């Protein structure tokens, strides 16, 4: 289940990566850097998001589920904090690029490993992980349909 969240997340993280590169074609090199700025601060602010809810999930449970859990959060707060610092349209294209990307494979990762728990460790936090599987793909989409809505006008 998380599986194809996490799947479907990818797809959507990708997409709206390979358009980060049309904000070069905009008017100025400057009303891109604002746009893209943007865009990543209103990403880093959802992020953010869910690191918090999970954390507080973590709080709830008990053994390593749970600090695996937060430890996840933390990284995932991680690969975006810096992400739209750069002070030129490059540095900041690159700087989301990998941000976009570092989310997705942390993504994957938890994923993973609680697929490989045959005692099902991992699934009394697997409505917690879904949601923000869900809330961390629209993000995503609506940061893609920004960099959309600003190459069409």
């Amino acid at each position: 289940n998380i599986a194809e969240a996490v799947q479907q997340l990818n797809h959507t993280i990708v997409n709206a990566a390979h358009e980060l590169h049309e904000t070069l074609g905009l008017p100025t090199p400057d009303e891109a850097l604002n746009l893209l700025t943007e865009q990543a601060n209103a990403f880093k602010t959802k992020i953010a998001e869910v690191t918090t809810s999970l954390k507080q999930e973590a709080e709830k449970h008990q053994g390593s589920v749970a600090e695996q859990l937060n430890a996840f959060a933390r990284n995932l707060n991680n690969s975006i904090h810096d992400a739209a610092t750069s002070l030129n349209l490059q540095d900041q294209l690159n700087s989301l690029q990998s941000a976009l990307t570092n989310v997705g494979h942390q993504w994957q990762d938890i994923a993973t490993k609680t697929q490989a728990s045959a005692q099902e460790a991992w699934a009394p936090v697997q409505s917690a992980l879904q949601e923000a599987a869900e809330k961390t793909k629209e993000a995503a989409a609506n940061l893609q349909n920004s960099i959309q809505s600003a190459v069409q006008k």
